[PDB]
């Protein structure tokens, strides 16, 4: 499959392409503002994930830090990122469907829509102002907005026992960006498309 990732941010973005254990075709790239990259993704793949860093500083090895999605400081990420990240996440070729969405359950960073470029199914966005909005105690200092979980680390917020409900937090994001993940146990968001289709993942779709 293919996925075009575009920065519309007026700020540049370092993509990231992971499935957790292994990089999706390259695993990172700088994008300047505008900029447009094509990755293809192996058909299959389940638990892919694709997000955007900000303010990231990287050697002429690809080594380096960003200050938020951090993957082990690569600028080819082999594995997920430091919350706070905003994450378009999918599985492809799942039994002849493709299931798609967006999660803020690692936080926000960037704003972002994820469609398909083919037909059969809808996009999902999550593009407001979360991280001007975000309470004061989630608020990370590196830019971004956790989610409770990264910052208290109880079993509630984290759904550890499997069993947890919708916190002041949880509503928060659910409130700004209903088509989104908030919560491990939210009401799913995800959508079905039809096996091997084609998406384009954008950053700042407002912009
Ligand atoms: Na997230």
């Amino acid at each position: 499959a293919t996925f075009e990732i575009v920065n519309r941010c007026s700020y540049t973005v370092w993509a990231a392409a992971s499935k957790g254990d292994a990089a999706l075709d390259a695993g990172g790239r700088q994008l300047n503002s505008g900029e447009s990259w094509t990755i293809n993704v192996e058909p299959g793949t389940n638990g892919g994930k694709i997000w955007a860093r900000t303010d990231c500083y990287f050697d002429d090895s690809g080594s380096g830090i960003c200050k938020t999605g951090d993957c082990g400081g690569l600028l080819r990420c082999k594995r997920f990122g430091r919350p706070p990240t905003t994450l378009a996440e999918f599985s492809l070729n799942q039994y002849g469907k493709d299931y798609i969405d967006i999660s803020n359950i690692k936080g926000f960073n960037v704003p972002m829509n994820f469609s398909p470029t083919t037909r059969g199914c809808r996009g999902v966005r999550c593009a407001a102002d979360i991280v001007g909005q975000c309470p004061a105690k989630l608020k990370a200092p590196g830019g971004g907005c956790n989610d409770a979980c990264t910052v208290f680390q109880t079993s509630e917020y984290c759904c550890t026992t499997g069993k947890c409900g919708p916190t002041e937090y949880s509503r928060f994001f659910k409130r700004l960006c209903p088509d989104a993940f908030s919560y491990v146990l939210d009401k799913p968001t995800t959508v079905t498309c039809p096996g091997s289709s084609n998406y384009r993942v954008t950053f700042c779709p407002t912009a």
